């Protein structure tokens, strides 16, 4: 599913993410924008093997299992794929538990480097919610 961009901030915001860890709304809704375009079927692969999975690109090589990224851990407990699914729960806590864990959203490297110090309120303007 490709989510519009108020639609995802309403999801976001009824699944808790409106300042969980002291993070406003913008800011997830700024990092899915750049991570994967609103595409919860969006894949990516990296060098060291790991694939990255949905609206979140959240890594395989810590977060989620999908059986061929050897040594690595599945925090979340979950598939990877699960991770693809048009209902973000899965992916909401699983990053819930990626910003608690001591790095805040510097873990998403687009948000590091096209989102944070930005005006991210401007990605939820104009929305109901
Ligand atoms: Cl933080
Ligand atoms: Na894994």
């Amino acid at each position: 599913k490709v989510f519009g961009r108020c639609e995802l901030a309403a999801a976001m915001k009824r699944h808790g993410l409106d300042n969980y860890r002291g993070y406003s709304l913008g800011n997830w809704v700024c990092a899915a924008k750049f991570e994967s375009n609103f595409n919860t079927q969006a894949t990516n692969r990296n060098t060291d093997g790991s694939t990255d999975y949905g609206i979140l690109q959240i890594n395989s090589r810590w977060w989620c299992n999908d059986g061929r990224t050897p040594g690595s851990r599945n925090l979340c407990n979950i598939p990877c794929s699960a991770l693809l699914s048009s209902d973000i729960t899965a992916s909401v806590n699983c990053a819930k538990k990626i910003v608690s864990d001591g790095n805040g959203m510097n873990a998403w490297v687009a948000w590091r480097n096209r989102c944070k110090g930005t005006d991210v309120q401007a990605w939820i303007r104009g929305c109901r919610l």
